[PDB]
């Protein structure tokens, strides 16, 4: 009943929805449409994504994600150096070029300039664009000094998943076979963020998302087709990934003044959650009268990916969110640390008071 009071808290107020999707719509589609008139981004489209999209925000709808997408026709992929998730572009856009590269760089750098010139012009509303995030694909919005906007160019490929998702995406004894193709005959994106080289980064590189998968998997995520449309079928996989968000959200803000966490992002328990459904694909490992031990289940699983430093990236199996090219061992062994102190108190950061 502790967890079930928390998922109470966690609940996003109908009023906070309602005016925050008003501001939100009403900034997104103006800066669609002035990017739009732009020769080199006429033909971008818009894509909500992420937690709020996929019910699981918490606590305030004050963070959303919207992916502004442009198909590329004739795109050649190579991947950067055996990385798995990066690739360079090979390819209005003439002026994005670095040989035959489409550069990441020369198009987030105009996506940028193009917003921020657009937001100032904007006077009927309270907008500005925060500082650069490093590693952030995103140009990121503040409205009304309360909701954070992440808008992210992405190119758009109707292609073939690049062979490096071949093993990805193993839904089948969960969704089934038969959705596994048809998700893998959606379109993938690319997003710049760029490749590690060395201390700096290789500037012209792309990275493969699948944001639009994740969405669509938490929003039909039943061995059931009703899954959650019913009050015989009512799950607890939602609820289980909001306790590991908040779980890990409360620690990151207890533990700001430490480094050690810092590198720690909710997309980490995201990943370990969709492998334990992977691990547990019957709706009946779910029930709701089974939320505790389901939550067990989720935190354990994370601990056990922290001790052996593995959290494979779900649709790119190669690409290890813990490798210590990416994260620390000491990183890694504080976060245990505090999971394990937590779980064997029963969750006092879950506490109010
Ligand atoms: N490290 C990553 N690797 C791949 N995709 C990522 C990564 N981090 C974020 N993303 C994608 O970007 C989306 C938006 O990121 P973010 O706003 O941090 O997460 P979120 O899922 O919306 N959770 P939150 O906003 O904390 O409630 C995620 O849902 C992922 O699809
Ligand atoms: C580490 C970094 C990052 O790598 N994000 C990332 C990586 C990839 Cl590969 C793809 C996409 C994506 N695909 C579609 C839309 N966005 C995002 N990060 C998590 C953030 O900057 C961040 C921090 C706080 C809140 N929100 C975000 C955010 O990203 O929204
Ligand atoms: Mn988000
Ligand atoms: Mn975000
Ligand atoms: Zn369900």
């Amino acid at each position: 009943s502790k967890l079930r009071a928390v998922l109470e808290k966690l609940k996003l107020s109908r009023d906070d929805i309602s005016t925050a999707a008003g501001m939100v719509k009403g900034v997104v589609d103006h800066l669609l449409l002035r990017l739009k008139c732009d020769s080199a981004f006429r033909g971008v489209g818009l894509l909500n994504t992420g937690s709020y999209y996929e019910h699981v925000k918490i606590s305030a709808p004050n963070e959303f994600d919207v992916m502004f997408k442009l198909e590329v026709p004739r795109i050649q992929l190579e991947e950067y150096s055996n990385t798995r998730a990066y690739y360079f572009v090979k390819f209005p856009l003439s002026q994005f070029l670095e040989g035959e590269i489409l550069s990441a760089s020369k198009m987030l750098s105009k996506f940028r300039k193009i917003i921020k010139e657009e937001i100032n012009d904007i006077k009927d509303t309270d907008v500005i664009m925060k500082r650069k995030r490093g590693g952030s694909p995103a140009v990121t919005l503040l409205i009304s000094e309360k909701i954070s906007v992440d808008i992210t160019l992405a190119l758009e490929s109707k292609s073939s998943w690049p062979a490096s998702t071949q093993e990805g995406l193993r839904i089948q004894n969960w969704l089934s076979a038969k959705v596994r193709k048809q998700l893998r005959l959606k379109p993938f994106y690319l997003v710049p963020k760029h490749a590690k080289e060395g201390n700096g980064f290789q500037e012209e590189t792309w990275r493969l998302s699948f944001s639009h998968i994740e969405k669509e998997i938490l929003n039909n995520h039943g061995k059931s087709k009703t899954c959650c449309e019913n009050k015989e079928e009512k799950c607890c996989r939602k609820d289980c990934l909001k306790l590991m968000k908040y779980l890990l959200e409360q620690l990151k803000e207890r533990f700001k003044d430490e480094e050690h966490l810092d590198k720690f992002s909710s997309y980490h328990v995201k990943t370990a959650f969709f492998h334990v459904c992977t691990q547990n694909p019957q709706d009946s490992q779910w029930d709701r009268k089974d939320l505790g031990l389901c939550f067990d289940n989720c935190v354990t699983y994370f601990l056990q990916c922290l001790r052996t430093e593995k959290l494979e990236n779900y649709f790119i199996p190669e690409f290890n969110l813990f490798s210590s090219n990416l994260i620390d061992k000491r990183s890694k062994e504080f976060l245990t640390k505090q999971i394990e102190y937590e779980r064997n108190n029963e969750f006092p950061v879950f506490d109010e008071f």
